[PDB]
């Protein structure tokens, strides 16, 4: 399939080249699979959503995106226009306040809400999680991640908007789950995004277009833009039955394009993200 006039960052997943503007992905588009949005909520109501997206848990006084994050990164995950995997469930947990913030301790319950909560839910090619938030360093925080990992959940997290070693920050240097930086529309490291040695990935995060609250849409810049495009790349592969959870980390680092990102710091890995569909 190819969608004309695509996100930038679409046709980049799909391509050997930087500057094109079309996306092409096989049909199947991620359906059988799930992937949870942990984050400020999703607006479910949006076109864009054609109602494969809801709102499965809050620890707030609603469960709406008060604030447009999650709506922008679970738009990336799977939305008909701005998404990765047109096709797939996507199941929010509003583990941010409508500020975007949100303490460790319900983010963690958060994160052992989707390990079990995967039990209650049809998903038979596959779960996956798109975890775009992130604090300081935190053992209890990596453990979580790790549980949600090990669970059988394809874990992908940001690694952050510090331009600095993503060592000290949390859940991004749990090793056990997928850490995705983030690049530019010319193939450079994005000026905010944390490298080093735990980084797993690189997807498209600077102007990212994608939905947002109040059924609208806007282009906004983070690791957290560059995550979904991986989980959602982890679910089209998984209905595909090219990968499996515990593996696509792996797999994606395995068929990534190798060696085409500039300003990628020695020791952090040149690989971006991309799905070497042939139609």
């Amino acid at each position: 399939a190819a969608q004309t006039n695509a996100p930038w960052g679409l046709a980049r997943i799909s391509s050997t080249s930087p500057g094109t503007s079309t996306y092409y992905y096989d049909e199947s588009a991620g359906q059988g699979s799930c992937v949870y949005v942990i984050d400020t909520g999703i607006e479910a109501s949006h076109p864009e959503f054609e109602g494969r997206a809801q709102m499965v848990k809050t620890y707030y006084y609603s469960s709406r995106d008060g604030n447009g994050h999650g709506t922008h990164c679970a738009g990336t995950v799977g939305s008909r226009t701005y998404g990765v995997a047109k096709k797939t469930q996507l199941f929010g947990v509003k583990v941010l306040d409508d500020n975007g913030s949100g303490q460790y301790s319900t983010i963690i319950a958060g994160m052992d809400f989707v390990a079990s909560d995967k039990n209650n839910r049809n998903c038979p090619k596959g779960v996956v999680a798109s975890l775009s938030l992130g604090g300081g360093y935190s053992s209890s925080v990596n453990s979580a991640a790790a549980r949600l990992q090990s669970s059988g959940v394809m874990v992908a997290v940001a690694a952050g908007n510090n331009n600095a070693d993503a060592r000290n920050y949390s859940p991004a240097s749990e090793p056990s789950v997928c850490t995705v930086g983030a690049s530019d529309r010319y193939d450079r490291r994005s000026s905010f995004s944390n490298y080093g040695s735990v980084l797993d990935i690189f997807g498209p995060g600077t102007d990212i277009l994608s939905t947002w609250i109040g059924g609208s849409t806007r282009s906004i810049s983070g690791t957290s833009m560059a995550t979904p495009h991986v989980a959602g790349l982890a679910a089209y592969l998984m209905t595909l039955g090219k990968t499996t959870a515990a593996s696509a980390c792996r797999y994606i680092a395995d068929t990534a394009n190798k060696g085409d990102l500039s300003n990628i710091p020695f020791g952090t890995v040149n690989l971006l993200a991309y799905n070497n569909y042939q139609a």
